[PDB]
């Protein structure tokens, strides 16, 4: 485990979280408890989910100085987050859980999260439409939250030093900006189209038709009919998947959902 040791990066994360004594913070991963201490100083209460009980002496040290820290010994991917009353999340994430934890957290909901990821993952999360790093992850996150990289974090900020840079990412859920009609269909639609990111949406959907439970012939005919509904749809489905904006992918998928349900 590469512990975050550089207090300057702890400070940047904590600052980005805009904490007050009315906030309740979830942290994932205890590490040395440096970040934990700063959270406890500034927030009402902090929950820490930590899988490795050999880190208990760090927990015990903290609990001597702070009365507002609760340690949950367990797997963050398994814990029922619905049962905890946090409004913010601040963590140097265990990188291996980056994707599922992000969506688990977003599903549960929060006012704001400030999370450290490996740099390449963060770049993908925030990537602009039509760029090399833009993909399913980018749209999956940006359709649900405003995201931005707060700071790049060098290997030297950790001990032992990792092989790659990390990045602090601020995530602010934003449900009403894009308004997903049906989350499960949206998820299936994203999966299908990003299996062929350099093809037109139309051709991607045909190739991946089985991801939406249609055979290739069915899907071809569906899209013929769909394209005839209006000129905007025609223009969207003929563009390359990775070139459509998040707004356009959300609206296209919403329209397609409504189309299929009507049919
Ligand atoms: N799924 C998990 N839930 C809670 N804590 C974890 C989980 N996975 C790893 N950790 C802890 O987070 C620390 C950072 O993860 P890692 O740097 O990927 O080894 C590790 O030392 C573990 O103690």
């Amino acid at each position: 485990q590469c512990f975050l040791i550089d207090k300057n990066f702890v400070n940047k994360a904590v600052e980005s979280a805009n904490l007050t004594k009315d906030d309740v913070v979830l942290e994932i991963g205890l590490g040395k408890g440096i970040l934990t201490e700063e959270l406890a100083k500034n927030a009402k209460k902090v929950y820490v989910i930590e899988i490795d009980k050999s880190l208990e002496p760090y927990a015990n040290k903290l609990k001597e100085l702070y009365n507002n820290i609760e340690i949950i010994w367990g797997d963050a991917l398994k814990v029922d987050l619905n049962k905890l009353d946090f409004n913010k999340v601040v963590a140097n994430l265990p990188y291996q859980i980056s994707s599922p934890i992000t969506f688990k957290l977003i599903k549960r909901g929060f006012d704001l999260a400030v999370l450290m990821y490996q740099y390449e993952f963060a770049k993908r999360m925030v990537a602009a439409a039509g760029t090399k790093d833009y993909g399913r992850l980018s749209v999956a996150v940006q359709s649900r939250a405003d995201v931005e990289i707060v700071a790049k974090v060098p290997p030297s900020a950790f001990y032992p030093k990792p092989k790659v840079y990390s990045a602090i990412v601020k995530i602010k859920p934003n449900k009403g900006k894009y308004h997903i009609e049906n989350e499960n269909f949206f998820d299936d639609f994203l999966r299908a189209i990003f299996q062929h990111r350099n093809k037109s949406v139309r051709k991607a959907l045909i190739d991946s038709s089985k991801e939406l439970n249609y055979n290739k012939d069915e899907m071809k005919k569906i899209l013929e009919d769909f394209l005839n509904t209006n000129s905007e749809i025609k223009n969207l489905i003929n563009e390359k998947v990775f070139k459509l904006s998040v707004k356009d992918i959300v609206n296209l998928s919403n329209e397609f959902y409504r189309f299929l349900q009507n049919r």
